């Protein structure tokens, strides 16, 4: 019943419902790493110097990489920043950026004291 364990199982709940079929909709983008090479985006990884993806969250969750809330938080935001930083803001992606973070963060506010 540690503080950190509490609020890193709200964090693994939020990350369940990043990855549920309620935001598959717009969440599919955020799935698994941007592969630069097949979507002929050959800058990628000259402008995002720290990609960031749900896939890699989970896997961190599931390895316990995570010491707190905090550090969960950030890699949520660096993928959100790094969509928001390589594409035009009119672009579809950044909608369904902007949607799916929408959840993330009225979720994450609910996090326990
Ligand atoms: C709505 O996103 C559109 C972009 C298009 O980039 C050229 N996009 C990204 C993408 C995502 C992010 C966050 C980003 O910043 N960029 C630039 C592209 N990842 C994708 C993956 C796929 N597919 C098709 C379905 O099976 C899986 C592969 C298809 C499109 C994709």
């Amino acid at each position: 019943m540690g503080k950190l364990s509490e609020q890193l199982k709200h964090c693994n709940g939020i990350l369940k419902e990043l990855l549920s079929k309620k935001h598959a909709a717009y969440a599919w983008p955020f799935y698994k790493p941007v592969d630069a090479s097949a979507l002929g985006l050959h800058d990628y990884h000259d402008i995002i110097k720290h990609p960031m993806d749900l896939s890699t969250v989970k896997r961190k969750m599931e390895n316990r990489d995570y010491r707190d809330a905090q550090e969960f938080a950030a890699d949520v935001r660096l993928m959100f920043s790094n969509c928001y930083k390589y594409n035009p803001p009119d672009h579809d992606v950044v909608a369904m950026a902007r949607k799916l973070q929408d959840v993330f963060e009225f979720r994450y506010a609910k996090m326990p004291d």
